[PDB]
């Protein structure tokens, strides 16, 4: 695999190795707020993170992943548009070189500085690798980041980045509480889509929170000091690791809120 975010290997190129890039259920999308329908039949999201076990943080050359023990229902997402129980596997972010870009979803064409993806897989499939092959395999909680006041519960993340600067580096990351990444409100939009990274598999129920979290400018500047490259290689700052909005096609975005 040789994909990335650069002009030579970025999203406009992905379709050659991953033809599903041009499919019917691709993510991210622009969320047109006047067209999204309130669906009174959507439940409240159930985010049950009390028993989450974070383990490790890894620079994978595209983003950094905070990984969880998904060998048991500890940290699970249920309810909302979902049937069944979905285990948290990892979260990661997408961000820009500057605060005007970075999110993958957009809201009435507005871009946020960053977007957090909490990735969960459906336990009916047993493992992540099986879940990505199924149309209801993943549930991804997306959360926008704007820049303003610092998010206190992000700082433990930002503080360790210095130690995973380059691709393949990992560090212990136990006893991180992901509840500290959530806004107050769980109001959400939902639609059927895909992973936003190759292999771009069409296996995701998207749940995108309406309320952004605020992070400081120092927090997000520290994200932009990471590297896409390996140790000792030509430094390529890990910035603009976002896929742009894709066609909505034959899809309905639903709102949980009037
Ligand atoms: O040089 Cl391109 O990235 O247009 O193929
Ligand atoms: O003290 Cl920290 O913000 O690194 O957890
Ligand atoms: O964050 Cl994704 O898992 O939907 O690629
Ligand atoms: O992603
Ligand atoms: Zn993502």
């Amino acid at each position: 695999h040789h994909w990335g975010y650069g002009g030579h290997n970025g999203p406009e190129h992905w379709h050659k190795d991953f033809p599903i890039a041009k499919g019917e259920r691709q993510s991210p999308v622009d969320i047109d707020t006047h067209t999204a329908k309130y669906d009174p039949s959507l439940k409240p999201l159930s985010v049950s993170y009390d028993q989450a076990t974070s383990l490790r943080i890894l620079n994978n050359g595209h983003a950094f992943n905070v990984e969880f023990d998904d060998s048991q229902d500890k940290a699970v997402l249920k309810g909302g548009p979902l049937d069944g129980t979905y285990r948290l596997i990892q979260f990661h972010f997408h961000w820009g070189s500057l605060d005007g870009q970075g999110s993958e979803h957009t809201v009435d064409k507005k871009k946020y500085a960053a977007e957090l993806h909490l990735v969960h897989w459906n336990t009916k499939y047993g493992d992540f690798g099986k879940a990505v092959q199924q149309p209801d395999g993943l549930a991804v909680l997306g959360i926008f980041l704007k820049v303003g006041s610092a998010k206190p519960g992000l700082q433990k993340v930002v503080d360790v980045l210095d130690s995973i600067k380059t691709k393949g580096k990992s560090a212990d990351f136990t006893n991180f509480d992901p509840r500290g990444l959530l806004p107050e409100s769980l109001d959400y939009w939902t639609y059927p889509g895909s992973l936003t990274t190759p292999p771009l598999l069409e296996c995701v129920t998207w749940i995108v929170l309406k309320e952004p979290i605020s992070v400081s400018s120092e927090q997000v500047l520290k994200f932009r000091k990471l590297n896409f490259n390996g140790e000792g290689e030509p430094e390529e700052l890990m910035v603009d690791n976002w896929r742009p909005a894709q066609p909505l096609k034959n899809r309905q975005i639903k709102a949980s809120f009037k």
